[PDB]
């Protein structure tokens, strides 16, 4: 009994385009009745909307119950925080609402309220109108946490607005505390520490890990203490435990494994994540990693060209 | 030549587009008394002419384009040094750079237009790409010679990605990545303002180009394991104060037609809102200073090593109290 956990970016897709072999890889598992999940540090859309897109592109039925995205574990926080600043692309508002967050504010809602809060926002008037909403108690009800769902697309605004929140007086908009501290005014969560990721471009691009480093750098500058943030996403144990539960529930719904193989392109997320958790791993060369790159101390079970190689070589050798 | 003033703009004369109460009156007071002044700002984006036209209209005084130093004004000295520059800032900085004489100006939005996948987290709308960017001859086949940050750009995920690409490239060629790690960037990079904070219309101080610089530097360190060797101008740098001193000298000569740092004046008073730029800059250069409370500085904030000559409420108090004591 083996199962697979596939990364998406640099393994199944580059952007919206499938990698050759990705469709065949999943079709092969389905023929053989081998369970799989998708475990991605990407996000932005609902689990349903994302799996609908992947299903269409790869010509397989991927269930919303087979996927863990960066933000999926934020379901665990819905009873902890009444009002959240949900940072990400505009779609993350709906995702957070769907999880059951009581009071969701998107960062663009603050830009709508007062453009002078974010002097270097690139939002056009049309983008403000489309992306944001009027929040009538934006200034009178405190924020309880900042949750970064995915990489937002207006960083001078996004970073300013996050900084305002984590240096505020107890989460109240338009306030600035006097006290310097490593503990932010309200808690802040990052869902992906990937410095780099693989999109259609030939060179690795910065991801949410890079965004996090930037937020942290300015927090340190203002406070003289490092930020006490929360982190999820691969390689964190929290995300692997979450994925493990999704996989167990999926395996039951198909109806515990001798081995789980993480298939990834990034040593620093996928491979270390699996290795720390006790999962096996197959490092592909179609994304962040190029053969010759420093593996440091991760030790992938197999190193292979692409996802179809990962599945076929793993099955031949281990199933 | 008893005295001249050098005024900061943001948090001293203006908050955003709105004059601070007394700002117009302060300049009119100097002009009635034939006391010369310059404007020395770490802001920028538009030409010295366009900027002084706007300020003139809003303060109802005649400010000459020869009376202003903006963050990027000293980039005039670099025009024969670097053929192709990545001119980073708001779209208006393309025209400012071209106006200065740079041979081959590329704006960061030109690279986003060339390939959107370079900047996956760009916020540019299609309409903004059409408005801001240009097709650039030989974008992919001619090296970039430097990155010059003119002012704060307004799409930082793209801006930071694109700057990082340049300073880690194979000798400035787009679409490349060098093999080696070093403190020395692939091509030189200049920042024109190290202001962590600045004062706009909002009541809380907002991050400025100094913050942007710290972000670029952080990701450079992450990729290279060595701190970035950059060039920095703007207040409080000696380069910028020297440049401003020469603009003042030239302006006084024009009008007319001591210490080394104030020549030909007995005293030069910097009027600023930011201890970390205006005050320490003036102090290190040899100028006197007035610190106002209408911008970044709040009463009781720690002044660290800065010792302003006077601390006052606003720009009109700065002028009136300085003239009383020092004129
Ligand atoms: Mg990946
Ligand atoms: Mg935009
Ligand atoms: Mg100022």
């Amino acid at each position: 009994k083996i199962a697979f956990a596939f990364d998406i970016d640099g393994v199944l897709f580059r952007g919206k385009k499938p990698i050759a072999g990705a469709s065949d890889a999943l079709k092969l598992l389905n023929r053989n009745k081998i369970p799989y999940i998708l475990l991605t540090n990407g996000g932005g859309f609902s689990e349903r909307a994302r799996t609908e897109f992947i299903s269409s592109k790869l010509d397989v039925d991927v269930s919303p119950l087979q996927i863990i995205q960066s933000h999926t574990p934020y379901k665990s926080l819905v009873n902890k925080y009444s009002r959240i600043l949900a940072v990400g692309t505009p779609s993350v508002r709906g995702v957070a609402e769907g999880y059951g967050f009581q009071d969701v504010v998107h960062q663009t809602d603050i830009v709508r309220y007062n453009r002078d809060i974010a002097p270097f926002s690139g939002l056009s008037d049309e983008q403000v109108m489309e992306y944001s909403r009027d929040i009538p108690d934006l200034t009178t009800k405190k924020f309880d946490a900042v949750l970064v769902f995915n990489d937002p697309h207006d960083w001078a605004a996004d970073i300013q607005i996050i900084s305002d929140a984590i240096n505020s007086e107890n989460g109240m908009l338009n306030t600035l505390r006097n006290e310097k501290s490593g503990k932010p005014s309200i808690p802040i969560y990052f869902s992906n520490q990937d410095l780099l990721w693989a999109n259609p471009y030939k060179l690795n691009r910065f991801g949410q890990g890079a965004f996090r480093l930037l937020v942290r750098r300015l927090y340190l500058e203002l406070n003289g203490e490092p930020l006490q943030d929360y982190t999820l996403g691969k390689p964190t144990k929290l995300t692997y435990d979450f994925a493990h539960h999704v996989l167990i529930d999926w395996e039951k719904r198909l109806s515990p494994f001798h081995a789980v193989f993480m298939v990834g392109d990034n040593p620093a997320s996928d491979i270390i994540g699996a290795q720390n958790y006790g999962w096996n791993s197959c490092l592909v060369k179609t994304g962040v990693y190029n053969e010759g790159d420093d593996l440091k101390e991760c030790k992938p079970t197999l190193i292979v060209n692409d996802v179809f190689d990962a599945v076929t070589k793993t099955l031949e050798k281990y199933a």
